[PDB]
């Protein structure tokens, strides 16, 4: 209710999904939240519903949109306490030979360099408030994912960059942390499933990937983000897993295209 | 204020240090807290100061003390929602040849088997409440520590056991997580430093081990424990680092007894 | 052929399975190998087949057997260069309420304290040869396993203890490393599968747990052990995974007893 | 001597440093080695000294140089068994505000997209030989480094991409692994130290960062690469640390610009 009262927070990609869940969580903790999104529709709907959230149209791949975002946040609200780098994209499944260097560069511009550019421009103000940075990475940056080489690379970069930033900003008392969600039910997840030959079977496989037996919710990532900003004052450079246990224990991993022998020859 | 209202929580070793910090954090979130400690002095002082905390004398190495602890918690309060396994001990620095199998067994009884015994007896009740378990492990279970072979082994065991329990209890919706603190200023830390030839130099080295430049506080571990119990509903089997960044980046590691060559022969 | 020529190596549990694979790998690299095993049958068969391997009856849970093992190795061969702590046991599947503190203590005596006791007694001689220690841990010490709380705890302890020993022994130039195998087809694996209601289905599930689509071989762990001893002179405190990729990517983890909802409610 | 006999290996950046160490290690194991380097001087010197190593001028940031590299390797030698992606660069120390998006993009082109482009073009041939890929990442991709945000991001990307590739290529039996070196004494390390106000003090700090008390050698990375290619047939997606223990235990991390209080206030 007052956990982060009067702090100014920027959330990129805050118009839907996990970002909207983070926006709602910070508004509920008393913050002024600047929603950054390339999509006017969801950001305007959130700005009208939530007093304390304002919407600024901004594409994080455009350096001038981000400079204006930071410039307007300071002009209109006088300070900056927390940046949540959430804007990102997961392409449909793609084998390595179905990827291009150009597609990889485009994904790096959004998932990695948008996060880098806003952080860099925000740091002079975060240093003045002893604020903090939260990056939304992914579990698959840590354990890999099939048919997702460009995406996995961008999220490994984000998690590592979080630790480098944590070391660079610790002399100012500025913390830098990341959240690595596993499977979270969002519009992105729904849109990816809808491209599969059996969307609900794909969703069910997504649920069975967790020992808890379900996907996570945006509100659960949101609560983790408010914790990191407002109560984790001795945490920096950590990777907070919000994954339902998906990384634990053995599971069925050998793919449908993978030659697997009968169990009378178990080790080749 | 109401984050964990009416939940029943048992905290072992809750009489001082990190455990007292966890006790205070759960009381402040509205829980009924059962303080388990072998030391009557600190537990009675907390029980008298905090309404909502009660003290039950209990040595977690004694199976009968733990059975009575659980039996009395259910008889007096009717449910059990959260177990925090915090009771533990760090011996003074000891080289491997200065350790004994008997000392190692004694430390396993406290740091590992006390945690196992209470968890096992608590599980039938935690399953009924869809409660959760929080184990207090240590960063050095993950990265090692010099002159601490028995201690490091016990904490590696706790962190791993947390993941095994998370897998076993997920069909009941019971989450099992651990917190791995780094250097936290507690009476244990002060007592260990007081055995060194220069206690304040040792404390200063303990502070410089973190990029943040200080040790953590019990209240910071307490906030992380309340987060795990009350708001991390999609987290299970995670290791929440509360370390000030001590695991990040390069640091000075070659010991004072270690032959290090002059910098004209950098790689032997 | 000459990678580890004339070095003296002790392998505990070397009579069958992974230990026999390590024994054969070190003999093939030119070492004198002392097979330690509580079972005379396999050790005698290996000692007669392999010149350069000798067998010494030894139960690593008995401090006097281990002291005699070390005493006889030095008396008969004059030096000690490498200790491989491989002797260990995996109990059948057991839920937490089906485990006992006494069973847990017995498993700690073998999987953890046998490794500790031999290492401690070997260290004075390893320091003189700048030798090294290799511990055989398990992937599940890192990621957990269902129905295996005591076993998982012992292997988390071994992996952590490896790092503590690495720090303590680095001033002497003595390296301490561990190998964490995943599913390796051994007599232990076969005996555990034979206790299941459908042994070959269990073996097939064990094979499908790896992206590579098979279990590993003892000879593959053996090659990793010879690498660590003979060519990894800048590695200490590492955990060398020999797992077929089992820790990578998403897999089916929600258990058969776990309530999982239909895919029209993906996140509860 | 014959560990990898007749296999065809491409090593990018093989003209000096770690790459030259890998080249020599694969030549010594009997392979045909194609040295890829943008620098003619070192590659020609190695090609003339080592029969079995040939040099092909190639800048991995230029897609046409890489296509020609692969085309010429197959035309001249008929197969491809192993790709070692070693070409990379570490910029001088730079604070985040001293970095540019353009510099970051240039570093991604070399450290990440050069590795991606060659792997993608090599995969059709590696699938036919059941070959393997080895990426040279860095420890700091896992633990972060100060004053190196772009570099750390590129190496986090490489390590993660290694795991994604391992999952995608396991149905073909093609393994993909990475080596994460810590401090290795190379010409790059010497050139970076020479930019410091006290180069030998910087080198000495680099040596003290390891419990072993020295930096590693290119030949030690080379031995690890030959192990991964020739004897680690059950390893895929692993990160093989060649770091001297730098990630273990506590060290001095609070920087010279970091406010650290006197030891009478240890936790703020
Ligand atoms: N959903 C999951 O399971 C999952 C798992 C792991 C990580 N993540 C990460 O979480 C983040 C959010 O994922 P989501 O599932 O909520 O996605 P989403 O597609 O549902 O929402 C993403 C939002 O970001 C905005 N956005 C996209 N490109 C932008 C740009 N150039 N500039 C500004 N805004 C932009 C979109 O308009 C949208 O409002 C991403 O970084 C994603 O990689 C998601
Ligand atoms: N202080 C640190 O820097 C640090 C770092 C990492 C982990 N930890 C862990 O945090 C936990 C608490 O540490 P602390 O620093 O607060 O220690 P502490 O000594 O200050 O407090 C520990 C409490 O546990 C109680 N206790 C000890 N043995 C007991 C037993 N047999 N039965 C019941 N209660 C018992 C003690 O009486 C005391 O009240 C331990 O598990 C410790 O290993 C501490
Ligand atoms: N097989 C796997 O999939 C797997 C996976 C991960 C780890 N491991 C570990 O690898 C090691 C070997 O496993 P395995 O599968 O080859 O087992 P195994 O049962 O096939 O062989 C173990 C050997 O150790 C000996 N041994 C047991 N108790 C002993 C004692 N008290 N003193 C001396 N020798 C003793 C046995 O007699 C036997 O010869 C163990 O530490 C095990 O936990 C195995
Ligand atoms: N030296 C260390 O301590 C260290 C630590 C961790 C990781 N690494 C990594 O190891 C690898 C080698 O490092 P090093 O220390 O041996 O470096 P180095 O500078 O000594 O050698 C690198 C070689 O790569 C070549 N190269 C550079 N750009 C190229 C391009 N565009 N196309 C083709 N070849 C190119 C250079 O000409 C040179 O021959 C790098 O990927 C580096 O990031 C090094
Ligand atoms: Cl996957
Ligand atoms: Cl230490
Ligand atoms: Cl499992
Ligand atoms: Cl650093
Ligand atoms: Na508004
Ligand atoms: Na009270
Ligand atoms: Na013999
Ligand atoms: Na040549």
């Amino acid at each position: 209710g007052t956990r982060y009262a009067g702090k100014v927070v920027v959330v990129t990609g805050g118009g839907r999904g996990i970002g909207a869940g983070i926006v709602r969580a910070f508004v509920n903790s008393g913050a002024r939240v600047v929603i950054c999104d390339k999509d006017e529709s969801g950001g305007r709907a959130l700005e009208q519903e939530l007093p304390g959230a304002v919407f600024i149209l901004c594409d994080v791949t455009q350096e001038d949109d981000v400079k204006t975002l930071v410039s307007e946040t300071i002009r209109r609200f006088g300070r900056l306490d927390c940046v949540v780098n959430n804007a990102g994209h997961h392409p449909p499944p793609q084998r390595p030979e179905e990827t291009s260097a150009q597609g990889f560069r485009q994904l790096l511009e959004l998932n990695l360099l948008g996060t880098y550019t806003l952080t860099k421009l925000a740091l002079p103000y975060l240093r003045k408030s002893q604020g903090n940075v939260i990056n939304i990475s992914s579990l698959v940056g840590a354990i890999g994912q099939a048919q997702a080489v460009p995406y996995v690379a961008t999220k490994g970069a984000v998690t590592a960059m979080t630790k480098a930033l944590a070391l660079d900003e610790s002399p100012y008392g500025v913390r830098v942390n990341c959240i690595s969600p596993g499977n979270i039910w969002t519009p992105l997840w729904e849109e990816l499933a809808a491209l599969m030959p059996d969307p609900r079977a794909s969703i069910r496989e997504g649920m069975l990937a967790q020992p808890l037996g379900r996907m996570g919710q945006p509100a659960e990532v949101g609560a983790a983000a408010v914790f990191l900003a407002s109560e984790a004052n001795f945490c920096t450079g950590i990777e907070l897993l919000v994954t339902g246990g998906a990384e634990l224990g053995y599971g069925c991993k050998a793919s449908r295209s993978t030659p697997v022998d009968a169990p009378d020859i178990p080790s080749g």
